[PDB]
């Protein structure tokens, strides 16, 4: 998150890091057996890590449960990116308290103007790599699709929306990947791509979650 500032500690109870031995992807607890992540993020031998704040320090608080499955949308495009949205079933379900709790799924779509949660471990420099240990947090409006469109023309689908500051210095980065993207506490984006981190004109891109919500249902259901 470049321009961001510390969450502080289990504020955000349902973030979750992707980790292979060593974080690559952030995620959302929707339930306590599952997580959405980006279909990009996907691998195997994935470890989930919930309730953490310090990824680099056991400090409590943490579960650390590997994945069951991981269920890439069929439809995914890694070309375009287009329907990039994956949901991890967990081993064994987590204990939901009030640092582990799951994000509610949308029952409409979010319109430009409403103001969203950006979070994540991801790099804080938009000219070089700087992680941090512990969970930061932006705050960040859903633009209009034709901001969206003027800024990465041809590139956007119906199933992603833009969301951040065409000046610049405040935006998701690299690390942050796969993570949520929650206005008025529903799970309304999923971090996915853009044009460098923090740049001038290039906002965010994120997964269209309310297009998915008849599709996690089914899936989950299903399996
Ligand atoms: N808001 C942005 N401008 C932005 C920049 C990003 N940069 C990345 C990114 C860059 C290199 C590698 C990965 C990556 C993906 C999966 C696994 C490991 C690395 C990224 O997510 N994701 C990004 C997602 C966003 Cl929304
Ligand atoms: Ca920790």
């Amino acid at each position: 998150i470049v321009g961001g500032y510390t969450c502080g500690a289990n504020t955000v109870p349902y973030q979750v890091s992707l980790n292979s031995g060593y974080h690559f992807c952030g995620g959302s607890l929707i339930n306590s057996q599952w997580v959405v992540s980006a279909a990009h993020c996907y691998k195997s031998g994935i470890q989930v890590r919930l309730g953490e704040d310090n990824i680099n320090v056991v400090e409590g608080n943490e579960q650390f449960i590997s994945a069951s499955k991981s269920i890439v949308h069929p439809s995914y495009n890694s070309n375009t990116l287009n329907n990039d949205i994956m949901l991890i079933k967990l081993k064994s379900a987590a204990s939901l308290n009030s640092r582990v709790a799951s994000i509610s799924l949308p029952t409409s779509c979010a319109s430009a103007g409403t103001q969203c949660l950006i979070s994540g471990w991801g790099n804080t420099k938009s000219s070089g790599t700087s992680y941090p240990d512990v969970l930061k947090c932006l705050k960040a409006p859903i633009l209009s699709d034709s901001s969206c469109k003027s800024a990465y023309p041809g590139q956007i689908t119906s199933n992603m929306f833009c969301a951040g500051y065409l000046e610049g210095g405040k935006d998701s980065c690299q690390g942050d990947s796969g993570g949520p993207v929650v206005c008025s506490g529903k799970l309304q984006g999923i971090v996915s791509w853009g044009s460098g981190c923090a740049q001038k004109n290039k906002p965010g891109v994120y997964t269209k979650v309310c297009n998915y919500v008849s599709w996690i249902k089914q899936t989950i259901a299903s399996n």
